[PDB]
């Protein structure tokens, strides 16, 4: 079921991200090298094109906020949620919130911004939750090399399976 519940997903090869603010945790060259990345595991996956920008209408926004902050989904800061996005959304759809409470960083340490922002875009684009033990849309978070971290045949079947 590497997919949303139906096709929410604006089945289009035009996409981009836009970071709202950032997190204490990261460092700000962290920030754009962990996101680079991401994007660069799913737009190297589908025909699809993805955009950084800082003042522009972007898909996948990116705000780092702890707990309850006018979401209806209210955080659990230090461990539990470690970020939730949207997907079919306009303007502010797809965007992508982060628990600030958490670590993040670029090491094993802290949880890798590089790893959750690549999983924290996924959902932006419309994709839903794979069953997969080693897929990315997998509820399961776990630290991995990038040169070892590669979006499971579930993720990508289901990416493409949209886009595809
Ligand atoms: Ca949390
Ligand atoms: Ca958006
Ligand atoms: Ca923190
Ligand atoms: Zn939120
Ligand atoms: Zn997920």
């Amino acid at each position: 079921f590497r997919e949303m519940p139906g096709g929410p997903v604006w089945r289009k090869h035009y996409i981009t991200y836009r970071i709202n603010n950032y997190t204490p945790d990261m460092n700000r060259e962290d920030v754009d090298y962990a996101i680079r990345k991401a994007f660069q595991v799913w737009s190297n996956v589908t025909p699809l094109k993805f955009s950084k920008i800082n003042t522009g209408m972007a898909d996948i926004l990116v705000v780092f906020a702890r707990g309850a902050h006018g979401d209806f989904h209210a955080f659990d800061g230090k461990g539990g949620i470690l970020a939730h996005a949207f997907g079919p959304g306009s303007g502010i759809g797809g965007d992508a919130h982060f628990d600030e409470d958490e670590f993040w960083t670029t090491h094993s340490g802290g949880t890798n911004l590089f790893l959750t922002a690549v999983h924290a875009i996924g959902h932006s684009l419309g994709l839903g939750h794979s069953s997969d033990p080693k897929a990315v849309m997998f509820p399961t978070y776990k630290y991995v090399d990038i040169n070892t971290f590669r979006l499971s045949a579930d993720d990508i079947r289901g990416i493409q399976s949209l886009y595809g």
